[PDB]
């Protein structure tokens, strides 16, 4: 490697074979997620689309200028998965 | 403008004609900042 001569081991099966013991260098990681809920931008500037018939509807009111309540997102084997405001309705209705 | 539907809005009138105040760019980093008509307060407010 580079300009070194070093070993390569991959110790499995002279040692922690058919034993009571894991072998390290499986260690885990902690990763922390952040995502929004139910932000609304109050400006008229920011409130805009990109095309004319982006997303059509047939009725009178499109439903997509009121504010937002949940959130989507993946799930780990790829389902869609929400989180309204109604999940939010164990922490702000404690006596805390 | 190029396009016909370039940025419709639902507001009756197009906040899009007025004149700007405001400018925008990419930080050190890549995050956005803003520098509007307020942040020359410091130089045009003097008794010079």
């Amino acid at each position: 490697v580079g300009d070194k001569l070093v070993f390569l081991e991959a110790l499995e099966r002279r040692v922690y074979q058919a034993t009571r013991v894991a072998y390290p260098l499986i260690g885990n990681i902690d990763i922390t997620f952040i995502m929004p809920m139910g932000v609304f931008q109050a400006n008229s500037m920011d409130r805009y689309t990109r095309h004319a018939g982006d997303f059509s509807t047939v009725s009178e009111q499109d439903p997509r200028q009121f504010p937002p309540q949940g959130i989507f997102f993946y799930n780990k084997d790829g389902i869609l998965t929400q989180l309204t405001l109604r999940d939010a309705m164990g922490t702000i209705c404690h006596s805390s």
